[PDB]
C-alpha cells in the first residue's frame, strides 16, 4: 500500500463526487467505507482529501464526513489505529506539502497523522466474507486491490453485498486495474478522465 | 433457513396481504402460523415485518398479531425461542436498518432478537403429520420448504389439513419453488410480481 | 401401530435372526434400533420378544440386548416413554399370556408395561432427516411403515444412512408391504416365508 | 465444518499416513498444520485420531504430536480455542464412543473437548495470504475446503508455499472434492481408496 494510491481517486473525490452528493443532501453528513484498509494509508489519505476539500469550500460540508476503515483484526489493523509510520512508509506517495501540513514528527524516523486527520477515521475489525450489516449505509465505498485475491464467485458475492451498503447513486472505487464483472444491473461504470468509478443503481 | 428468505413474501405481506386481512376482519387481532420454523429465522422475520407495517400504518392493526411457530421440537426448537444467533446465522439476509432496529449485540459473535420482537412469537411442538386442531384458526400460514420431503399423497393431505386451520380468505405461503397442484376447490393462486401465494377459498 | 404388528416379523427375529447373530458374536451385547417407534408398541414388543427368547434359550444371550427407540419429540414419544396404554390400545394384537406376563394394571382401563420390559428400551428424540452418527452401530434396525410418508429421494437417503448404522451382515426390517429396490450395493433381500428382510452388505 | 468430516481422511491418517511417517522419521515429534480450522472440529478430530492411534500403537510415537490450528481472527477462531459445542454441533459426525471418551458434559446442551485432547492443539490467527515462515515445518498439512475461496493464481501460490512448510515426503490433505493440477514438480498424488492425498516431492 501507499499514500494517495493512483492519485486520481482522491482528485475525483474532491472535484466530482463530493460536490454531487453535497448538492443532493444539503451538505449533511457523508459516510465513507474504506474496505481492507491495511496499515491505514488509504483511509488517512481519504481524511486528508476531505480536509483539503473542506478548507477550499467554506463551508459546504455542514456535518463533516465519517470514514469507517475495516480489515482483519491483528497487529496490522492495530498499527493503523495508532496512526504512526516509519520513514520508508512516509516517502511513498506523500507530497512534502502534505507531510508538513498533516503529520507530526515524534520521534526519529517516526511520523503520526495529525489529530484532525486521525479523528475522521474509526477502525473496525471486519472479515469481508462476513456480513456488512453492522456497518450501516455509505455514500462512497473504497474497495481497492483486495477483490483480486478471490474467486470470481466470491468476488461477485462481495460486490453484491457491498451494493447493499451503498446508498442509491453512491459510488464504489475499485483498484485501478480491477474490473467489475457480471453485475450490469447493480453498477454503472462512470468515466472520470482519468479513472473509473461505479455508481450504485 | 435464513432471514427474510426470498425477500418477496415479506414485502407482499406488508403491501398486499395485511391491508386485505385488516379490511376483511375490521383491523382486529390476526394470527400467523409459521410451520416448520427451523431455528426461528422465519417467525422472527414475520414479527419484524409486522413491526414495520405497524409503523407505516399506525392504528390499522387494532390488537396486534400473534405468531405461532412449530417444528419437530428438539434442540433446534429450543434454540429458536432463545433468540440467539451466532456470526453465521446473522450472515445473510439482514439489512443494516433491520439489524440495528430489531437485534441486540450481545457478546462477540452473538446477537439476540429484541424482546419486543420476540414477544409476538409463541413456540410449540407439533408434527406436520399430526392433527392441527389444537392450533386454532389462522389468518396466515407459513409452510415453506418442508413439503418437498414428503410423498405427493402426504403433501396433498398436509395442504388439505392446513386449509382446515385457515380462516376463510386466509393466506398460505409456500416455498418459492414449491407448487400447490391438485387442490382447486381449496386454494386460489394469487400472483404478486414477484412470487405466488395462495388464498383459502 | 399395534402390538406385535404382522406377527411373523417377531417370530423371524426369535427363530432366525437372533440365533444367527448370537452364534457369530458369541452371545455378546446386541443393539436394535426401532426407528419411528410411535406410541411404543413396536419397541416394547421387541423387548417382550427378547424376553421370550431369553427364557427359551438359557443362556445364549450373555450380555443382554439394547433397544434404542426413536420418533419425533412430542406426545406420542412421551406416551411411549411412560409405557401406559388404555383398553383400546391393549385389545389389538396382544395375546392373553403376554398381557398377564408383561403388563401391570394401572387403574380402570389403563395398563403399563412391566419395568423388566421397559428397562431394555431407551427413547431418544430423533428426526429421520438428521444425522445418525450419535446412535452408534446396530445388529438390527426396525424401520416399519414410516418410509411411505417421504419422497423417493428422501426414502433412499434415509435407507442409505441407515445402512451406515448397521453392522455388516445385520438385518433391516421394513413394513409388511414395503420394499426397497434401488440400493443393490447396500442391501440383499432375504426371503423369510412369510415376509422379507434386508441384509446389510 | 463438522466432526471427522468425510470420515476416511482420519482413517487414512491412522492406518497409512502415521505408520509411514513414523518409519520415515524414527518416531520423533510429529507436527500437523490444520489450516482454516474454523470452529475447531477438524483439529480436535485430528487430536482424537492421534489418541486413538496411540491407544492401539503402544507408544510408537516417541515425543508426541503437535497440532497447529490456524484461521482468520474472529468469533469462530475464538470459539475454537474454547473448545465448547452445543447439541446441534455435537449431533453431526460424532460416534457415542468418541463423545464419551473425549468430551465433558457442561451446561444443558453443552459439551467441551476434554483437556487431554485440547492440549495438543495450538491456535494461531493467520491469513493464508500471509507468510508461513513463522509456522516451522510440518509432517502433515490439512488444508480442506478453503482453497475454493481464492483465485486460481492465489490457490497455486498458497499450495506452493504450503510445500515450503512440509517436510520432504510429508502429506497434504485437501477437501473431499478438491484437487491440485498444476504443481507437477512439488506434489505427487497418492490414491487411498477412497479419496486422495498429496505427498510433498
Ligand atoms: N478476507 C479478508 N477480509 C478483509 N480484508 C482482507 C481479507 N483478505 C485480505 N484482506 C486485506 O486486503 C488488503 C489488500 S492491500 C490493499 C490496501 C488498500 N486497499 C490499497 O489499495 O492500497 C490487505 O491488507 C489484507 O489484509
Ligand atoms: N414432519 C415434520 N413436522 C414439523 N416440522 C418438520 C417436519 N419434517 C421436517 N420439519 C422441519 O422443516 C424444516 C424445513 S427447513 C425450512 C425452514 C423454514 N420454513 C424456511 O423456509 O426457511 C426443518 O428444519 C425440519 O425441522
Ligand atoms: N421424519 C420422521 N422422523 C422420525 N419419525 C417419523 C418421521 N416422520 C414420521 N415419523 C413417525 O413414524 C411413525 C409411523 S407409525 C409406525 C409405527 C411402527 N413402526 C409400526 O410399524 O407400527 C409415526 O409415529 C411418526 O411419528
Ligand atoms: N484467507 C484466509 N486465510 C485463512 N483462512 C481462511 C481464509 N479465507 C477463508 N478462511 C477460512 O476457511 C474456512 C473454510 S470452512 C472449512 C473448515 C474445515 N477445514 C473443514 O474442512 O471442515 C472458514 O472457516 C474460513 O474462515
Amino acid at each position: 500500500t501507499l499514500w494517495f494510491r493512483d492519485t486520481y481517486p482522491f482528485e475525483v473525490l474532491k472535484q466530482r463526487v463530493l460536490p454531487e452528493l453535497i448538492k443532493a443532501n444539503g451538505g449533511q453528513r457523508l459516510r465513507i467505507w474504506s474496505a481492507a484498509c491495511s496499515s491505514g494509508q488509504e483511509p488517512y489519505s481519504l481524511s486528508m482529501a476531505i480536509d483539503e476539500f473542506e478548507k477550499t469550500n467554506l463551508g459546504q460540508l455542514k456535518a463533516g464526513v465519517q470514514i469507517v476503515a475495516t480489515d482483519l483484526s491483528g497487529s496490522m489493523l492495530t498499527a493503523a489505529k495508532a496512526g504512526e509510520y516509519d520513514t520508508l512508509a512516509m516517502g511513498r506517495g506523500l507530497s512534502p506539502e502534505r507531510l508538513q501540513r498533516y503529520f507530526d514528527a515524534k520521534g526519529p524516523g517516526r511520523w503520526a497523522v495529525k489529530p484532525a486527520i486521525r479523528s475522521r477515521v474509526e477502525f473496525r475489525a471486519l472479515n469481508l466474507l462476513d456480513s456488512y450489516a453492522s456497518l450501516g449505509k455509505f455514500d462512497m465505498v473504497f474497495c481497492r486491490n483486495v477483490l483480486i485475491y478471490f474467486s470470481a464467485e466470491v468476488k461477485r458475492d462481495i460486490l453484491l453485498r457491498i451494493h447493499g451498503t451503498l446508498k442509491p447513486g453512491g459510488y464504489l472505487f475499485l483498484g485501478a486495474s480491477e474490473a467489475l464483472n457480471n453485475l450490469p444491473d447493480h453498477y454503472q461504470m462512470v468515466q472520470c478522465s482519468p479513472g473509473i468509478i461505479y455508481r450504485a443503481k
